[PDB]
């Protein structure tokens, strides 16, 4: 569909002149950011942004690719080399390294430089890169980690943990010779490595001793505590500080996040990663935005300010199950998390950036009409007289061939949310994809995020930013405020 | 490989203090440019860009990612939303009147408002939207059309055409109907619309007559002259302008650039496109970056300043053949051009943007090592049990089926630069993708280069910059020199 308004080369050029407007309006600040916010959306490329802003767009009025999502409203963008030092590909341990820790690390090992090895416990030690995290509870900040995956998960693992196997859930998944060797499980590292006001997420079954029932699932057992030392985590949490909750629906997160005498938060919502917000159960489990907002009540108490993570982490599940949906889905939510920050904070003691750790190998093409859905037929009959979709894959559990042959597909097919873009390559998880991100930027200092840029540059911009280690010597005037 | 200086953290730390350090330095001038140079990579996406910049590392001493293109070194980065009016993934003629001419286009049309309707000639007048290059000549500026494709294809018809057929390149193409009403094909348009100082790239063939032998390829009579009306629209262009010359070959094109008394160049070297930089002659051919130099000698000599369009017009025609070592190799060559043009040009006066009309459905997956080529095989065998690609495409022709199966590949079959990357569904071309590209600025309101903007943003920053309608009323200071 063609939109009238469009037509009209002063409808486009009224736009320009606003956008150049605004541009110009554009000015750096010479203060430090009070408070810091990362939120990360895991897997989300820059096709699935559009893709994304184009649904989005259609979920409400309109068109699609005309209306900006919340990310798409910052001023300062730039690229993000997202390679680790190993692989070209990266994956989510590794990157967080980067952008979390300001070092980049090698595939699969969290919160260590490059000089460690994967799943070689005696190469961790001396390999420690602090987060900025880290550094702003340091600095007397409140911290916060809010995720849809298990918040020992790798990117949010990133913010707290040091480990050679981002792997290690619980003690579990840890080898005899790595416990003996005193490489300690994420959960563990989550309690015992720094003080964090704020966890919310997923991961309750690795907190709990093997037998524990899941107070959500209690009939069945696969998703029942797994740790073999007999620790409840959550008690041994409680137990370091007065004013600590531990919740695992959402009516009692929200009670929590509205009690004065709450300081130490930790929400875990499923055993493991949280439910697709497609298939969350809003009765027991909060949105990504309503956790944003819970650790937002929290954190701002804080007069010296807060550093919070926030991961739309199941952005990258859909994509590897080839389920567009799902990926897109998750990618709103994770905007509209962003949106609701925005609301709760101020540009002008904040700084917010929004990134990814990598992309996928998730495409956008054929050459849909204006208006269409996203998860639609491309116009015209392929090669080999079947259609095919608007998205794709390069690889994936999507390849199908029924009788010799590439299947045709509906429209009805396409648009389920369980169903899967086909792809050129048979796996059964699609792969993470090399191309640079983006690298959303707002608040004070966010126009040094510019360019293209290593993604360490992520880490290492926040920290100068709040004048954290090891830029306590900033130039920078005190927030404003 | 694991690079030995990347396992230290201090390499990481020092690269983003550095970055930091530079970031700061920025300064938004309060002067315009006296030049605008748009170098526009025809579906050159953020995946192109990545992949084109390991390929560029690997072709020097290095591993590949960690190595900047030309490109990425510009400090302005924002992401461009190319949908076009009608279409979400666009064409490279309605998206040149985006970035050409500041307003956005229905699919397939060049140089008018989205009022027109593709292939309809009677839509046309009214539509008409003029180009930055035409105010850039109407404020006396020099002006140029550089690109390795026709100079008649649609992306540098952006810069003086307006049609609602781009195929119309010669009248041997535009329907009687359309003769009759007065839509003049495109290379009629070329030499009548506006006064170019310099065209260079393909495209003899549309500007003589049928059974006109070509200078280059004379005993291949499907190269020869095309049109239908009798005009020598070279003799016509020469005859309108004293020290105008014409040359279809690199040493004449040289000759010609040196020339003080040459004061308007047309150098057509192909019936068509030009080659691809792997098969061009350099005894008969310019590259792109020749091209450039030579466009910017003549250019240069203008008191008032100059627009130069420059394209990378067939890293597009790789992807579309679905083999990227051809859409790569462009990459590379537009990257050197942009380099070169960085050369012999001042950024305190020249404001440079690079940018793509669009993305291609290219990806840059499996989990390859750090070093390895980006031709190469992912690592690990498919479900099907046969090795796969690390670059893939969501459509087009790489997709096979030998006896029922996808073809296994290897490491030399892969490398080949006749090698097309398998796909999800057979088409003859891949197809362009929808998703945001980048945008690179440098020099003179090169800051106003930010954020998300949408694709006209391009054409109206550099109006604005030069203070060119409609911003003769910019408000800005003469330009530095
Ligand atoms: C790590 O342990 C492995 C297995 O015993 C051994 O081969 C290697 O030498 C160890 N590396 C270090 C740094 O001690
Ligand atoms: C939420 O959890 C508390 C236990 O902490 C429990 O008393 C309440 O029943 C829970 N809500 C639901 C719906 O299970
Ligand atoms: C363009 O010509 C077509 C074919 O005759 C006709 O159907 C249509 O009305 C014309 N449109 C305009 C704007 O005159
Ligand atoms: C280049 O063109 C001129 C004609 O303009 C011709 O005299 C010369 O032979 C040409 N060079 C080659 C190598 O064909
Ligand atoms: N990050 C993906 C897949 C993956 C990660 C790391 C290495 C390889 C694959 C998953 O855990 O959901
Ligand atoms: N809709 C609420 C629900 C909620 C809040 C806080 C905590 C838990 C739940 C939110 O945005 O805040
Ligand atoms: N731009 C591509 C293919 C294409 C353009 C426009 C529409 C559809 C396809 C080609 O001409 O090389
Ligand atoms: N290598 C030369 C060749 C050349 C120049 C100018 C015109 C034509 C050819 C270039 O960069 O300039
Ligand atoms: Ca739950
Ligand atoms: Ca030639
Ligand atoms: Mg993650
Ligand atoms: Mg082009
Ligand atoms: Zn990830
Ligand atoms: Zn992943
Ligand atoms: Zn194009
Ligand atoms: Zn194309």
């Amino acid at each position: 569909i063609i939109p009238v308004e469009e037509e009209n080369p002063d409808f486009w050029n009224r736009e320009a002149a606003e956008a150049l407007g605004a541009a110009k309006k554009l000015q750096p600040a010479q203060t430090a950011a009070k408070n810091l916010i990362i939120f990360l959306g895991d897997g989300m490329g820059v096709s699935t942004v559009t893709a994304a802003r184009i649904l989005k767009g259609q979920k409400k009025d309109k068109l699609g690719p005309e209306i900006p999502l919340a990310m798409d409203r910052f001023p300062y963008v730039a690229l993000s080399k997202t390679y680790n030092v190993d692989k070209h590909v990266p994956d989510s341990g590794a990157t967080a390294t980067a952008y979390l820790c300001g070092v980049k690390g090698n595939f699969q090992t969290i919160g260590l430089s490059a000089a460690a090895r994967f799943n070689q416990c005696n190469t961790t030690r001396g390999n420690e890169v602090i987060s900025v995290m880290n550094r702003a509870k340091k600095a007397g900040k409140s911290v916060g980690v809010v995720t849809t995956t298990r918040v020992q998960h790798a990117s949010p693992a990133g913010t707290y943990a040091h480990t050679v196997n981002r792997n290690w859930y619980s003690d579990a998944d840890v080898p005899a010779s790595a416990r003996q060797e005193g490489c300690q499980d994420i959960a563990t590292q989550l309690i015992s490595n720094m003080d964090i006001d704020v966890i919310l997420g997923g991961g309750r079954k690795y907190m709990f001793r093997m037998g524990t029932p899941d107070p959500e699932y209690p009939d069945d057992y696969s998703q029942g505590g797994t740790r073999l030392d007999g620790k409840n985590l959550v008690q041994e949490w409680l137990a370091k500080r007065q004013g600590a909750r531990y919740v695992w629906n959402r009516t009692e997160l929200m009670q929590a996040s509205l009690d004065p005498s709450v300081t130490h938060l930790m929400g875990l919502f499923e055993p493991g990663d949280m439910k697709y917000e497609i298939h969350r159960d809003s009765t027991l489990d909060p949105s990504l935005m309503e956790m944003t907002e819970a650790a937002l009540r929290l954190l701002s108490r804080n007069p010296r300010g807060f550093f919070l993570f926030v991961e739309g982490g199941r952005i990258d599940h859909g994509h590897h199950e080839s389920r567009a949906y799902r990926a897109l889905t998750e990618t709103i939510m994770f905007d509209d998390a962003i949106e609701r920050a925005g609301q709760l904070t101020s540009e002008e003691d904040t700084l917010s950036l929004v990134t990814a750790d990598h992309s996928h190998v998730f495409s956008f093409g054929g050459y849909p009409l204006r208006g269409s859905s996203i998860f639609g037929l491309a116009p015209g009959k392929a090669r080999d007289r079947k259609a095919y979709t608007v998205l794709l894959y390069g690889n994936g559990p999507g390849y199908v061939l029924k009788d010799g042959a590439r299947p045709d597909v509906t429209e009805s097919e396409s648009g389920s949310p369980e169903y899967r873009q086909q792809s050129a390559v048979p796996l059964d998880e699609e792969t993470h994809a090399g191309e640079d991100v983006a690298v959303f930027a707002r608040g004070p200092q966010a126009h040094l995020v510019h360019g293209v840029q290593e993604q360490t540059f992520i880490a290492h911009v926040m920290a100068f930013a709040a004048c954290l280690e090891p830029y306590t010597a900033c130039d920078l005037a005190p927030p404003a405020g």
